[PDB]
């Protein structure tokens, strides 16, 4: 039990932070959930033996696609380990647990591709899960996951505690659906400003978790500036892989994923910025106030897209 995993130092200091780079050592990742889950969580709540044998199986089932990737997986489980620890006493034992493993799993077998590639390729998955298809895929993985022999680290659980920690990881895995996000920001934003939100309210929980899980998702754009413009590449890759994807099928891809349309990237960004980004962060800003970061950060590459469009970088 008295085993601690510790980082160097600017690591130890820089993980804390919201806008923290997890870095290009891949061996080094592992290290830095389990050292987030030890602060987050405890020494106890998993067993050492499980949780590694756990991670290296995600690991494992994670695809070499350029954004959608392991690197992705700790990169969410970091921004979630940051709004956990600067909200320390607003979330149960449970919610800590599911949530770190919620995000590290909530893209588990991605290919690269959209809901709506799968569904116009007329994927088996389309067949299986008629809306949020890969986000249910994502939750099938991390069950069967959970029940390869060594792999339940859950166990130690009773059979209701056990039950409401995957109910919180479907939900969390669900939420990462962004056709889901517009609707269930909409009603928080309703629910904060007639001040009907409470925390008591398991609905309302759930849906402040939706939104801690798109924000979690999504934040590559409050990284520095050289995180956020070089993650845009990976992302952009995936999306004209599968712009290239639709034009085999015959069809027009919209602009986003038409690597043809290339030029009109910063302007898109800017959509991007405006219409999903800055809202999420405001609207979990206004939930939770010590996650202000993660809106300055937005912010700011906002003016660096703004920069970008009027030819000054
Ligand atoms: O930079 C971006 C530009 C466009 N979209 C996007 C994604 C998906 C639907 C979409 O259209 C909308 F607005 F109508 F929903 C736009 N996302 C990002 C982005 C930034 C950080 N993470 N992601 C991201 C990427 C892939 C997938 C993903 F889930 C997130
Ligand atoms: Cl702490
Ligand atoms: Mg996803
Ligand atoms: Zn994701």
């Amino acid at each position: 039990g008295l085993m601690q995993f510790t980082l160097p130092v600017r690591l130890c200091k820089e993980i804390e932070l919201f806008h923290f780079d997890i870095g290009p050592f891949e061996n080094m990742w592992p290290g830095i959930f389990v050292y987030m889950v030890h602060r987050s969580c405890g020494t106890s709540c998993f067993e050492l033996e499980k949780l590694c044998r756990f991670i290296m199986s995600v690991k494992k089932n994670y695809r070499r696609v350029p954004y959608h990737n392991w690197k992705h997986a700790v990169t969410v489980a970091h921004c979630m380990y940051a709004i956990l620890q600067n909200n320390h006493t607003l979330f149960t034992d449970l919610e800590r647990k599911g949530l770190l493993i919620a995000c590290l799993c909530h893209d588990l077998d991605h290919r690269g591709f959209s809901n709506s590639y799968l569904q116009k390729f007329d994927h088996p998955l389309a067949a299986l899960y008629s809306t949020s298809t890969m986000e249910q895929h994502h939750f099938s993985q991390t069950v069967s996951i959970l029940q390869l022999e060594g792999h339940n680290i859950f166990s130690t659980l009773s059979s209701s505690e056990y039950e409401q920690v995957l109910e919180i990881i479907r939900k969390a895995i669900i939420a990462t659906d962004l056709a889901l996000y517009f609707g269930n920001r909409k009603q928080l934003e309703e629910m904060y400003q007639t001040g009907s939100l409470n925390l008591n309210n398991q609905s309302h929980r759930d849906r402040v978790i939706g939104l801690m899980m798109t924000a979690c998702d999504l934040c590559s754009v409050t990284k520095l500036w050289p995180v956020t413009k070089l993650t845009a590449n990976d992302i952009y890759a995936e999306f004209w892989a599968e712009g290239d994807e639709m034009k085999k099928l015959g069809i027009q891809p919209i602009p986003m994923m038409d690597r043809d349309k290339k030029d009109e990237v910063p302007q898109g960004q800017l959509g991007f910025y405006n219409a999903v980004a800055i809202p999420c962060y405001t609207t979990l800003t206004q939930i939770l106030p010590p996650t202000e970061p993660l809106l300055k950060a937005c912010r700011d590459n906002l003016s660096q897209w703004e920069k970008v469009i009027r030819g000054e970088e």
